[PDB]
């Protein structure tokens, strides 16, 4: 029983792949995962990138065991020489840093490869195109929504957990949670979780704390939890009006400066407060459309945008102050 092995850049147990190399889905197989892993490790380590004939990496026979073993051996010899080099005066690769965005894309693709066996049991973008689509949206969102160790992040309806893992690897939040109700994605999420931790260690990279849970985010337990969350991500684009209504109710108890990022806005972008809409959620949040994923369209055929809501109760304060003022009250009461 033949196999291929890649040594970890930081001395974790090596990655082992049986020959013939597994096919993961229609566009992902182990051969190209191995090639990409080497390519990414080379990005981590200048010296490795120096030893490898980089353009030759594409001119390997992925169907030949000898050709692929030649590639792995070459990589492994070079890793050994790098570990020796670190024992000398040369300072080793800094440990427990966060992965670059490019590396993180590869790691999550790799985790998804080893975890999700049936993509068809899953339902703007599907999890199989995550790397080329949602990942970029999430990365853009991470860059725009600055988060600190005072934040708690929750992904409402977290599926197989991709968003949670991406955000946990990339930010400083105290904790990251994902909640998923359906058993198929929740089950896969357990594997996604184990694989992520394994692969993150394999590359020597750090992530913040996270928990992927089974549960219903509309439950009474989640009522209090949503209220104590400072950053919510929710892909609500296809949610019904009753679900969206229930979420608005839950968001209404969030603290000032709390933020919600969604694929469908929970309030109008140009909400203007008056006597008929006083109890509506637009009274207590700013809503802006964030920059789209340039050069990518949804299954709807349209560029995918995302909406940021910020809890801000001064909107309501200003409305009430104005009502006290007879000048402004007349100026408002002109319909
Ligand atoms: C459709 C979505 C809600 N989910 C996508 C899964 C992967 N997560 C994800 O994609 N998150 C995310 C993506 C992008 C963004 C931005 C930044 C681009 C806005 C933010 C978050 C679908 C999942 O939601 C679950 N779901 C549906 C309801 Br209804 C529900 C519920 N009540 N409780 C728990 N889970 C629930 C279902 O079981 C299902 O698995
Ligand atoms: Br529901
Ligand atoms: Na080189």
């Amino acid at each position: 029983k033949l196999e291929l092995r890649l040594k970890s850049p930081v001395g974790a147990e090596p990655a082992v792949y049986p020959w013939p190399l597994p096919v993961y889905d229609k566009h992902h197989d182990a051969a190209h995962e191995i090639i990409e892993t080497i390519r990414w490790v080379c990005e981590e380590i200048p010296d490795l990138k120096l030893a490898m004939e980089n353009y030759v990496l594409i001119d390997y026979d992925t169907k030949s065991f000898e050709s692929m073993q030649r590639l792995c051996d070459k990589y492994n010899r070079a890793i050994d020489s790098i570990h020796q080099l670190w024992k000398g005066t040369t300072q080793p690769m800094k440990l427990n840093t966060r992965p670059s965005t490019g590396l993180l894309r590869h790691i999550l693709q790799q985790v998804y490869n080893h975890s999700v066996t049936d993509p068809e049991k899953l339902n703007p973008f599907s999890p199989e195109v995550y790397g080329e689509t949602s990942f970029d949206l999430v990365a853009q969102m991470i860059d725009e929504i600055k988060m600190t160790d005072d934040d708690l992040f929750v992904d409402l309806g977290s599926g197989v957990g991709q968003v949670v893992l991406q955000v946990a690897a990339a930010t400083n939040c105290k904790h990251h949670y994902g909640v998923e109700k359906a058993d198929i994605p929740a089950k896969y999420a357990e594997t996604m979780d184990r694989e992520f931790r394994k692969w993150m260690k394999w590359y020597g990279k750090k992530h913040a704390e996270y928990t992927l849970e089974r549960g219903d985010f509309l439950s009474e337990e989640w009522r209090e939890r949503i209220a104590n969350t400072s950053v919510i991500f929710v892909n609500n684009f296809a949610f019904g009006p009753e679900v969206d209504h229930q979420l608005k109710e839950r968001f209404a108890n969030m603290k000032e400066g709390g933020r919600i990022v969604s694929s469908k806005p929970f309030a109008p972008l140009n909400f203007r407060i008056n006597s008929r809409n006083l109890s509506d959620i637009g009274t207590i949040m700013r809503v802006v459309e964030l920059s789209p994923l340039k050069g990518s369209v949804s299954w709807t055929g349209k560029p995918v945008s995302y909406y940021l809501h910020t809890i801000d109760r001064t909107i309501l304060e200003n409305y009430f102050s104005s009502l006290k003022n007879p000048k402004l009250r007349e100026e408002q009461e002109a319909a």
